[PDB]
C-alpha cells in the first residue's frame, strides 16, 4: 500500500540484467526525447507483491510484480527512478518514472519492498 505521483515515461528492452550504466543507458535514452513531453501522469503503489501505476482519477497501464525485479536505482537526473526487471526468462526490460519531490522517495519504497519479498523466498 503505497503513493506517488510519477510520470509513466516508457519501457525498453536492455543487455545485462544489473549496473548503473546499463540503468542510465536505458533512462537516458527514454530521457533524450524532443517532444511535447508526453509522459503519462501516474501514482504508483507498491505493495510487497506487486507494482502499478494507475491514471490520475480504471485497471493499471503498467504494472510489475517486484518477484521480476533485478536492479533498481535513481538516475544520473535525480528525477529519474529506473528499474529492470528479468521478463522474457531470459531477457531484461528497463521502466522509468520521473518525480519532481526527486524520485528517491520512490526508490526506498521500492527497495524496501524488494527486499522483504526475497527474504520470503529464500526461506520458507
Amino acid at each position: 500500500a503505497q503513493k506517488y505521483e510519477a510520470l509513466y515515461m516508457g519501457t525498453l528492452p536492455v543487455t545485462k540484467a544489473m549496473g548503473m550504466d546499463v540503468l542510465n543507458e536505458a533512462i537516458g535514452t527514454l530521457t533524450a526525447r524532443g517532444d511535447r513531453n508526453a509522459w503519462v501522469p501516474t501514482m504508483l503503489s507498491v505493495s510487497d507483491s506487486l507494482m502499478t501505476a494507475h491514471p490520475i482519477q480504471e485497471e493499471p497501464l503498467w504494472q510489475c510484480p517486484v518477484r521480476l525485479v533485478t536492479f533498481i536505482g535513481v538516475g544520473r537526473d535525480p528525477h529519474t527512478f529506473g528499474l529492470i526487471a528479468d521478463l522474457g526468462r531470459q531477457s531484461f526490460q528497463c521502466a522509468a518514472f520521473w518525480c519532481q519531490p526527486h524520485a528517491g522517495g520512490l526508490s526506498e519504497a521500492v527497495q524496501a519492498a524488494c527486499m522483504v519479498q526475497y527474504q520470503k523466498c529464500l526461506v520458507a
